[PDB]
């Protein structure tokens, strides 16, 4: 039998989980507690009539695909951000706590929704409005449709008119500085030819945080939406990357000095939150963890139970180019949390976009329970997953976190000192509700995958705890059902053996 020791001690390493994330940038079947209006689509995204561009997704056609995917009435398809209200309505609806918006950096918005847009009608042209962060004349509710202007500071007004600002219950509480900037010359560059500069990246984020800030103080700016570890490291290989990214270990340590110096001179905070996307490059198995992963390949299945642990653990390498290439960059949040403290220290971090793929499988929700629990212990603020409702297991992951019993109930918001022996065949992390250790919440991971695995449980704490109630997920359903509850404790010790395959959440008062 596979034998592993649990030691908690609900006084040690007391540290707040954000409650921002157990998000979703789509509409899931799960409870989640953030929602993102981000990626391709929102970079040509024109707030003044709800038009947007497709850019290399589809024949770079601009059209009502936001209206439609977002479930607009058509009697709101000519009012301005119906786009942006019904999926902030959406989300207040649901009771999610954190709206993040993406605001229009690239340069252009789509002025119709005519169809493609040619090559020969790259940006300026009849097919494009030029965004304006700063309107510098008075804003209105209904905005000028006529002129050749979208002004990025009169589309947040209209919001913080309609719901009050982020410092309000309804308000919208971020905003992202566009999607994926390296990215614009691949995906949208009917709109951003040129491959963008790390100087215009800068300028383009502190004139627009500025412009959002004198509407909204307490809103918050994320950036710069990276899409993946090149754009970390160099902005793809951005042409002045050269000369701005003297002394600079990589791309991330620029922008976090950069948007620090700039703060600095205006004097108020410019960038709140580091946001990158994280779409893991582990293989096994002889392919990629996610897009178009086969859920036949046990190997494959292996890696991603296992690549989590490139996020946080130092020990663990990856079968990819950056864990062969980069290791200097791994483990990949305390990199990104030491350039925040190096640089500009209190930033925030959120991973907006992310998928361990395996979504349908148990694996991918093993994998996402388990990087929802890294995300909380080791202090990333916001996540919102990339992927739809079809990713069952990931959405069991999500709920047994944030509502495992079917009415609410969810893990703690203060993380607890939680270690396990055995770091590759299991996941251990417990919390507790405030600064109360009444009710200890454990999440436990069983990575093995084809054995159960016992596990015996020390907690340290100033109660006495007499029974454990237990809900899980398995290969059997990834419906999350109430299991039979510990009862054997003695002096806050307890043995408990877990099938193959198998997330549980205890919760022990
Ligand atoms: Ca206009
Ligand atoms: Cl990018
Ligand atoms: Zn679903």
């Amino acid at each position: 039998a596979k034998v592993v020791d649990i030691r908690i001690d609900t006084s040690a390493e007391r540290k707040p989980i954000s409650p921002y994330i157990y998000g979703s940038n789509q509409e899931l079947d799960a409870t989640v507690t953030a929602k993102r209006f981000g990626g391709n689509r929102t970079t040509g995204y024109n707030w003044e009539n709800n038009f947007s561009n497709a850019g290399s997704d589809w024949l770079h056609y601009s059209d009502t695909y936001l209206l439609e995917d977002g479930g607009v009435p058509k009697g709101e398809w000519s009012t301005p951000a119906s786009v942006v209200t019904t999926f902030h309505d959406k989300a207040l609806s649901k009771n999610v706590p954190y709206t993040l918006i993406t605001l229009q950096a690239a340069g252009y918005v789509s002025a119709d929704g005519n169809g493609p847009v040619s090559q020969e009608e790259t940006a300026p042209s009849s097919r494009w409005k030029e965004v304006k962060f700063e309107k510098g004349a008075p804003f209105s509710l209904t905005p000028d449709t006529e002129d050749d202007y979208v002004y990025m500071d009169e589309f947040v007004n209209y919001l913080v008119n309609k719901y009050g600002n982020a410092s309000t219950p309804t308000g919208i509480k971020g905003y992202s500085i566009d999607n994926e900037p390296a990215l614009w010359s691949h995906t949208h560059p009917r709109i951003h030819p040129d491959n963008v500069t790390a100087k215009e990246l800068i300028e383009k984020s502190v004139a627009l945080s500025k412009a959002v800030k004198k509407v909204d103080p307490y809103a918050e700016i994320f950036g710069p939406a990276l899409y993946g570890f090149a754009a970390y490291e160099t902005l793809q290989s951005a042409p002045d990357w050269g000369t701005e990214g003297e002394g600079y270990r990589w791309f991330i340590d620029y922008y976090l000095d950069k948007m620090k110096k700039a703060s600095d001179e205006e004097g108020k905070r410019l960038l709140d939150v580091l946001d990158v996307h994280w779409y893991p490059e582990a293989r096994g198995g002889g392919e990629r963890i996610c897009f178009g992963a086969d859920p036949r390949n046990i190997e494959t299945n292996k890696a991603r139970l296992q690549a989590p642990r490139t996020l946080w653990d130092p020990t663990y390498i990856e079968d990819s180019w950056i864990g062969q290439w980069k290791k200097d960059f791994l483990p990949i949040l305390p990199n990104l949390l030491d350039s925040i403290e190096k640089y500009y220290p209190g930033t925030k971090l959120a991973i907006t976009e992310y998928d361990y793929g395996g979504g349908n499988h148990i694996t991918g929700g093993i994998a996402q329970a388990d990087v929802l629990g890294i995300f909380g212990k080791y202090g990333v603020y916001l996540a919102t997953f990339w992927g739809d409702a079809s990713n069952n297991y990931t959405e069991a992951g999500i709920n047994l976190y944030t509502n495992y019993d079917g009415k609410g109930g969810k893990f703690g918001d203060t993380s607890v000192k939680c270690e396990t022996s055995d770091i590759e065949v299991s996941s251990a992390y417990a919390s507790i509700v405030g600064e109360d250790d009444s009710k200890l919440h454990i999440i436990l991971l069983n990575k093995n995958y084809d054995q159960p695995t016992t596990f015996n449980f020390s907690i340290d704490s100033s109660k006495n705890y007499t029974i454990g109630n237990v809900w899980a997920f398995d290969r059997g359903s990834s419906n999350i059902t109430q299991r039979t509850p510990i009862v054997n404790i003695k002096d806050n010790t307890f043995t408990y053996t877990v099938p193959a395959l198998t997330a549980c959440h205890i919760v022990l008062e």
